[PDB]
């Protein structure tokens, strides 16, 4: 007997201690990654949410109410308090970076 298909799976390592919030976290890449994946399961497509926020970071184009409220749900603010600060310090700039790099890498 044999198996023609096999796959030969990678033996995964151990996960960190704690519960829920320790795995996803909320700071920089942590808040960004947790946010976008939460948007995807809420139904907001990766391309749409990123297009909205990135256009607000670059062109200063307001985020549509659907994506905007979805961001407020995942803890991100779809506003520009001060455009100079909100291009660098903004949770949206972490969302644009994390979402682009999970596609770009």
């Amino acid at each position: 007997s044999q198996r023609p298909v096999d796959r030969n799976p990678p033996r995964i390592n151990l996960m960190p201690t704690g519960a829920n919030r320790v795995a996803m976290r909320n700071r920089g890449n942590n808040e960004a990654d947790a946010a976008l994946q939460a948007l995807a399961q809420n139904g907001i497509n990766m391309e749409d949410l990123r297009a909205a926020l990135e256009a607000y970071i670059v062109w200063l184009r307001p985020i549509p109410l659907d994506i905007a409220n979805a961001l407020e749900g995942v803890g991100i603010t779809p506003r520009f308090d001060n455009p100079e600060e909100a291009k660098v310090d903004n949770p949206l700039m972490n969302l644009s970076s994390a979402l682009k790099r999970r596609l770009d890498a």
